[PDB]
């Protein structure tokens, strides 16, 4: 089926913005880690740990939460492990959003003005 991710991306905003996150059309009762996971590796990303909010999909199957894009940030895959610490300074972060697997919707790119 079709579902509705509406994020908010933040394009043309500085460091310390709040990355808006609503997915729905989701397994409710799966919980999804969302967080400002950018390029860390050769086809490896990376989300950060410490300002990560991670939301349960609701009785409608819905997820709204929040995220805070850090300038540098400690970068974590989904497994637990870490890769090290990615810093966005001359180069451009993301969001990363899906499952404890690893689904979810499509990944979105931010810009810093
Ligand atoms: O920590 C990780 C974060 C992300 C990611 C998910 C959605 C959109 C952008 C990035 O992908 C990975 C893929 C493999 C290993 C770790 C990760």
């Amino acid at each position: 089926a079709a579902p509705t991710a509406t994020v908010t991306p933040s394009s043309g905003l500085s460091d310390g913005t709040v990355v808006k996150v609503a997915g729905a059309g989701l397994q409710a009762g799966t919980a999804y880690d969302v967080g400002q996971c950018a390029w860390v590796d050769t086809g490896v990303l990376a989300c950060n740990p410490a300002d990560f909010s991670s939301v349960t999909a609701d009785a409608n199957g819905s997820a709204s939460t929040s995220l805070t894009v850090r300038r540098s940030f400690e970068g974590f895959l989904f497994d637990g492990t870490r890769w090290g610490t990615v810093d966005c300074t001359t180069a451009a972060c993301q969001v990363g959003l899906s499952d404890a697997a690893g689904n979810g919707p499509e990944g979105v790119a931010i810009s810093f003005n």
